DNA sequence: TACCGG
DNA sequence: ACCGGT
């Protein structure tokens, strides 16, 4: 029951990859024989929604099923700050399963990702991660972060989690 | 800055 | 340990 944040800067290849596999998604036939039939059955419909990283962990925390990912989307200004003057977005996904791809098998990841082979630690999301109506500053504030906190990949100290309990609850039914 | 370290 | 910097 952990919570992570992943910052997707607009106008960059991470945003492009975020378009393809989280916003648009990938038909499950184009994944058959690269991802297990069981992951495909239980985490995907005709479409899989998934993200990936180059390590298995985030601040030494590994990501497992049941956990949550807030994708912050906006124009990045400094390493971990966003421009609050242009549009921002927050999406919430719930991890279904995580799968590691072997380094002699990362070929297929380039089919839909720019430099995809570098990101062989995949995460699959039970349903398509949901676009919240909150801005990044509105979510940051609920978690006790600076308005423009925009981590590239952050772990949210559990004691902050209760500030967004309303939202996650409302999402389940 | 596909984030860690101190 | 998490943020919050350049």
């Amino acid at each position: 029951n952990q919570l992570f944040i992943i910052g997707i800067g607009t106008g960059t290849d991470e945003y492009e990859n975020f378009e393809e596999t989280i916003l648009k998604g990938v038909k499950r036939n184009e994944l058959e024989g690269q991802i297990g039939p069981d992951i495909l059955d239980n985490c995907c419909s005709d479409v899989c929604y998934f993200w990936g990283r180059s390590k298995e962990t985030i601040y030494e925390k590994k990501i497992d099923k049941g956990d949550m990912v807030l994708f912050y989307v906006g124009k990045r200004i400094s390493r971990n700050k966003v421009d609050l003057n242009q549009e921002t977005a927050v999406y919430l996904g719930i991890i279904c399963e995580t799968v590691e791809i072997s380094e002699n098998d990362v070929s297929f990841l380039n089919d839909f990702w720019r430099k995809g082979e570098n990101f062989r630690f995949l995460m699959f999301f039970k349903k398509k991660p949901e676009k919240l109506h909150h801005s990044i500053n509105e979510i940051n504030s609920k978690l006790g972060y600076n308005p423009d906190y925009f981590p590239i990949a952050g772990y949210v100290k559990p004691e902050r989690m209760s500030g967004v309990y309303d939202i996650l609850k409302n999402i389940l039914k």
